[PDB]
């Protein structure tokens, strides 16, 4: 499997499963940013996801501060390729990460052509 | 303002939505059970949802008594006769309804080929 | 029939629902944007959930040309409102809107502190 | 972690996860039926889930013939213990289990006091 720029310890984990087929949704672009000082959205990471629906070692826990991110995935090119129009022309997650609370994140979500589901499971201790 | 075996105030309501589509599921079976005194599922009402992928008129306020219901839904018929094979039989939803007086229920269920969400909004009756 | 700024045949609706509370979720702010020329997110219509989770009169036929839309839910005011702190600071939902003729949209959200689902249902005006 | 009637190569796998909290549903009880004969549902496994809110060990590939399926959560107990009114009596998965299509049955579940989403994912080769 693939990366990003972090493969080390990983605090942020992506996983994208497919609805309509009962199975992970394999390469499927994401891109990850970090909101910056001047409201702009800085790149901060990127990959495809793996043949498991999974993206990891997008970062490492030294780069991964406290701050405003978004992870795009990119659902529209995902559906054409199985020759079916979807709605949305990507899929947007922005959150907070603070240092207080759980230390790995694990952002999940569930595509259909008109709809998606996702839900973030913070998690201590490793796993 | 009740009535026996019709529709209040409409007590009970479901919604079915497509995910695949983008659009009411119609035409879907759903079939209504009451938790009988010797624990078993006896027969409550029955019908199909509407163009707009409602179900309405399926009981009154008189009828609609404190009990444990279950509102099966044929999601199974509905893909089959879309040519995709599903993962469920059916969507079941079991609650336990008015034990603390009478309330209006919708049941709205989303549909995927693998995949199903359902939510329940419950108020207050009066307008 | 077109009007300019208002609601046509209601071409824009939003609905917003609360899992948590099983109700609408009242008084959510929504803010709607739409693709400009030069690539910038341009203002186009804002507003309020009513008591029934619903937003109507965002715009009308005439005004809701082809484009870009992005419909921005303020789920974070309306979590920590009832003294819940979530992970998500908004749900955003991005589409492209009719490109084949016009066409009306329910954009429709299930709300969760750690998750959300969102759907469209389209439909192909006249009634 | 606990297991069930089969801890062997994994052929099913239960997987819940708290909408609330962003966290993994712990110690939630699973009971898993096959559909009898007699059109009856017949105890086959059960546990409850650890603390990454899974459930693996329920069967072998030898026991896990075709056949229908039900898998029953205890949704009602999770929330009670949390101090927060549910809606549902519990949530239930009923499928078909079939030797030609993918091999491993993953069921996750993500809960909600008045909403639940469920899906499968199906696949080969061991993951």
């Amino acid at each position: 499997g693939p990366t990003g720029t972090g493969e080390s310890k990983c605090p942020l984990m992506v996983k994208v499963l497919d609805a309509v087929r009962g199975s992970p949704a394999i390469n499927v672009a994401v891109h990850v940013f970090r909101k910056a000082a001047d409201d702009t959205w800085e790149p901060f990471a990127s990959g495809k996801t793996s043949e498991s629906g999974e993206l990891h070692g997008l970062t490492t826990e030294e780069e991964f501060v406290e701050g405003i991110y978004k992870v795009e995935i990119d659902t529209k090119s995902y559906w054409k390729a199985l020759g079916i129009s979807p709605f949305h022309e990507h899929a947007e997650v922005v959150f907070t990460a603070n240092d207080s609370g759980p230390r790995r994140y694990t952002i999940a979500t569930l595509l259909s052509p008109y709809s998606y589901s996702t839900t973030a499971v913070v998690t201590n201790p490793k796993e």
